[PDB]
C-alpha cells in the first residue's frame, strides 16, 4: 500500500 | 433590405475573429460542434469567392486544460491531498497553440481548405517594412486561395488583445469587413442580465457612447474600443453572436443583424 | 566504451535538431517511417527521465508540395501550357509549419506525449528580458514532462539557420547534449562520394580544420560553424545520420559514434 | 412534465440513431457541426453515468464524394468529355465506413471518450449463439465506458435498413430508450411541406395509423415500422430533430419533444 | 537476376499481410517508425501501376492496451490493490481494429492514397454469390486505384487465422503474389535462436518438409501451411522480414531474398 | 469543349 | 483522505 | 498540347 500511496498514475500503467 | 447595411453587396475582403467564448465550452475542452459550423460556414464563403482571414483564440486555455491532465498523470497520490501549484500562463499558451492549430487543419483538412498559421507579436509591428512584407504575404496566400489564421504568439512574448490585433490587420490589409463572433446577440446598452438593456442595431459616436454602461481579455469595453478604431479608419465593424453559425451568411446577404460600426452612420443616422 | 564519449553518463537535458532531408523525403512529402522513428525515440528518452528539446524544419518545403497541389487543383487546363510563376516563400513556410505541427501532435499524442510549438525570430534575440523570460518558460515546461518543439517563424520574418538557432537554445538553456541530425553518416574530411574520405571519430580544431574541403540552407559549412559554437560555449555537440533512428539510443549509452566537438578533447586528444 | 415522458427518469441503457440526412450535409461531405455536436452531447451523457449505444450511417455518402474525387483526379482530360460510369455501392459504402470511423474516433479522442466499431450483417443474426455472445461483449464494452457504434457492413454483404437493425439491437440488448434522430422535428400526419399537417406528439397505434399519408433508406414509412417494433418489443421509442443537439438533453430531462411509441400509451392516451 | 525470382518482372496484383508482432511494438502501442515506412512503400508500389492489397492486424493489442487505460482511468485507488480482471477479447478487437483503422486512414491521406476497409468472417465464406460479389468489389476498388485493407471481423464472430485468411483472398482473387511480413528474416530449418539454423531461401515440399523442427496466432506453423496452400493453389508466396520496408521494393525488383514457395520450384530445384 | 478547356479541375468538381 | 482513496482518477480530473 | 489533352490531373503534378 505504501508503494500505492507512493506511485504517480502513469507509474501504475506500467507492471 | 435597409440601406444601412447596403456595404454587404461588395465585401470581398474580411476579417473574422472568434474569441475564447466561443471556441472553448464546458471544461476548457474545444466547442467541437461551434466550432466546426463556424468552419463549414468559412469554408462556404472561401468556396464563393471571398477571401477571409480568421484571428482565432482559445490557446490559452486548451493549454491549460492539457496541462493539468498531464500534472494529473504524472502525480503522486500523496500529491492530491496538497494544494497543486498554478500552470505557467507561456507555457500553456505554447501547448494550445499547437493544439488549436492541429484541430484547425484537421477540419479545414476535412472540408478541402487550405490554412497557414501566422503568430505575431506587438514588438514586430513597429518596423515598417515588417508590416510592408506582411501585407505582400497575406497578398499572396490570399491570392493562392488559402486563409490566413493569425493570433498573437504568446509562449514568446515578453508582456493589446486580440480584438486589437484584428483592428490592426483589418487595416494594415485595407479589408472591407470586419466581424467579431462573440457570446452575446450584440452590443447592448447595458449589461445583457438585466430586462431594461435593449440591443442596437447601429453605434453613433456621438450619441451612444455615453448611455453604455459596461459591468466592472478586455470584455466589451476593449471590444467596443477596437470596434471603433477600425471604423474610423475606413472598415466596418460587425458584431454578433458566435454561436449561431448561420449569422455569418446572414451579415454578408445585408440582413439587419447585430452592432455595426461605420463612420458614414452619421449621413446614415436615422 | 572509449572515455571520449564518458559525458554521456550524467547528460540530462538534451537538444535534438532534425534538418530539412530528414523530415522531408520523396516529392517535397513528410519521411512518415523516419519521422516516426524519431518521434518513438524522442518519447522513449522522455519516458526514462530525459528533458528533451526538438528544434525541427520541414515547414519549407511541405508548405511548397501542399501550395502547389492547390494551385493545380485551381488552375485551368489553358494554365497549364504556360509556365507557372514561382511560388512565395514565405507563404510557403507559413503552410508548412502548421503542416508539421499537426503531423508532430497526432503522433505525440499516439505515443502518449505532450508537446508545445515555439516559434522565434532573430530580432526577438536583442533583449536580455526575452532570454530570460524564454529561459524561465522553457524551464517549466520541462519541468511538467512537455517537449518543446522550437523553429523561426519564417512567415513573419523580416529576412542564421536552425542550425545555429539550436546551437543558440542550448547555450542559452544550458544543455547537456546537443545533436545534429543530418542526412550523412557523420563530418567527412571531405565530399562524401569519393573513397579520399574518411570518417572523423573527433573533431580537433588545431588540427582538423584545415585538411576539410567543403563543396561549393548552410549546408555543412554552416553546420560545422554552430557546432564549433555551441562546443567553445560549453555544450558538447554531437552529428549523426538521423536515418537511423536508434543512433539517438546508442550515443546516449557511450557507444562511439558520430562525430564529436568538445573543448575538452584538446586533453582527450588520442 | 407530464406524466407521458415520466419513464425519462430512470431511462439507464439508450440507443441513438443518426441518419444520413444528418451525419452528411452539402456535396455529400461531412455535415462538421451537427455531428460534432451530437458527439458533445453524447460524450456529456455518457460521463454522468448512462451507457450509450450509436448506430450510425453515412459511409456510402461518404465513400462515393471520396471516390468521385479520386476518379476525378485520376482521369485524363479527353474523358471529362464522355460521361462518367456510374460508382459501385459496396466500394463506396467500403471508403465511406473506414473514414466515418476515422473521423468519429478523431473527435471522440477530443473529447476523452473511447469507441469501438461493431460491424454486424443480417446474415450473421440466424445464430442463437451469436446474439447472446453480441449481448455479452455489449455488456462488457458498455460496463467499461466504451461507446459502441454499429452499422451494416455493405461492404461484404450480399444483398433491413439500420431503423431496423437499431430496433432490433435494442430489444436484443433491452435498452431503455431509443432514440431516432432525423431531419426533421418528429412524425408528421402528413407531408412537413403543407400547413395542413400538424405535429404529433404520441403515437396511437389504433388511432392514428390510419390518417397518416405519407408521400411516394426507407423514409418515413420504415422509420415508423421500425419504431413500432421496438415500441410492441418493449422498448419506447422517441423521434426527434438531429439538427439540434440539445434535444437528446431535453429529452432526457422530460420536456414534451418530438414523437413517442409506447405500449403503454393505451392507458396515458390523453 | 537468378531465375528462381523471373515472375517478379510480371507480378501486376499483390497481397501484403503484416503481423501483430510488426505493427504493434514495445508496450502494445502502435510501431510508428516500421508502419510508416511500409505505408510509404506501398503507396510508393500503387504510384507506379501495381494494384496491391492490405490483410492488417493489430487490432487485438492496440484495443487491450486502450482498453486498459481507460480502466485505470475510472479506477478507484482502493481497488488498484486487488488483482484487475482480465479484459475481454472481442472487446479489445473492436476498439483496435477502429484505432488501427483510423490511423491507416491518416497516413494514407497524408501520402494521398484512399484505402477501404473490409472486414470479412469466415461464416461469410460459405456462400459462392458472397465470393462473386466480393471478388467483383474489389476488382473495382482495384480498378479505382484504392488500396483495401482486409482483416477478420474479431468484434463480431462466434469463435482460421490472416495468414489462412490472406491465402484465401489471394487464390480468390488470382493475386500475381502474396507476401508475408514477418519479424524474422524468414523460414529457417530451426529456431532462429541457434547458429547451427541456416537460412532458406527456396521451399520444396518434398525435401525441406522434415528436417524443420518448430517450436512448441498460428506462430510459423500455421504461416507455413498457409504459404503452401497458396503456393500449390497457384500463387507464388514470399516470406521476409517487416522491419525493413526496402524489402518490398527489393523483392519487387527480383532480388533473391526471403523464402519462397513455388510449384515449379520442382523444376527450378538447384 | 471550349467550357472544358477553360474549366478549373475544381469546377469539373462541381456539376 | 478518505475521500481521496475512495475516488477514481478521472474524479480528481474534475474539481 | 495534345500530351496535356491526353494527360491525367495527377500526371501534371508530377514534372
Ligand atoms: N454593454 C454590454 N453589452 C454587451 N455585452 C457586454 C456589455 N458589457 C459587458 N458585456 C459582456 O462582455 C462579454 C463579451 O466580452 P468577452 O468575454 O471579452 O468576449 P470573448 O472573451 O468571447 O472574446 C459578453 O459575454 C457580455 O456579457
Ligand atoms: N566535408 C563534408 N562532410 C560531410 N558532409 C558534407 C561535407 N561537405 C558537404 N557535405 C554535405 O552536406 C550535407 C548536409 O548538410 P545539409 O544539407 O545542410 O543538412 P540538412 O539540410 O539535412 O540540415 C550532406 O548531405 C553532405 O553530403
Ligand atoms: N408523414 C411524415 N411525417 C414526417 N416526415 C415525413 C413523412 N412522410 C415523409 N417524410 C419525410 O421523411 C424524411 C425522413 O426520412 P429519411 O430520409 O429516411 O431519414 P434519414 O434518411 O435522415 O434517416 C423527412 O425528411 C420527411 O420529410
Ligand atoms: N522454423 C522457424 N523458422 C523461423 N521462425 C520460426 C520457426 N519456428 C518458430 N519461429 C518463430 O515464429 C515467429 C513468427 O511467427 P508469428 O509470431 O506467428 O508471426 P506474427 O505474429 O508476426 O504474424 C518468429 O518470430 C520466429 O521466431
Ligand atoms: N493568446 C490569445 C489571447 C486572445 C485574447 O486574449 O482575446 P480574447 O480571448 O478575449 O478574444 C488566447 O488566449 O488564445
Ligand atoms: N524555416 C526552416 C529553416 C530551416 C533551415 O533552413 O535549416 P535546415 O533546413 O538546413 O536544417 C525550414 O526550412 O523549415
Ligand atoms: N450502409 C448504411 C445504410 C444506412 C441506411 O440505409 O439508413 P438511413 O441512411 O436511411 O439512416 C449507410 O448508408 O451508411
Ligand atoms: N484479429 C486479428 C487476428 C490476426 C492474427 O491472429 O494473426 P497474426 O496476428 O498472427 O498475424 C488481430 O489480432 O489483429
Ligand atoms: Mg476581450
Ligand atoms: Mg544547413
Ligand atoms: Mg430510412
Ligand atoms: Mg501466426
Amino acid at each position: 500500500y505504501r508503494q500505492l500511496v507512493n506511485s504517480s498514475f502513469a507509474d501504475l500503467q506500467k507492471p
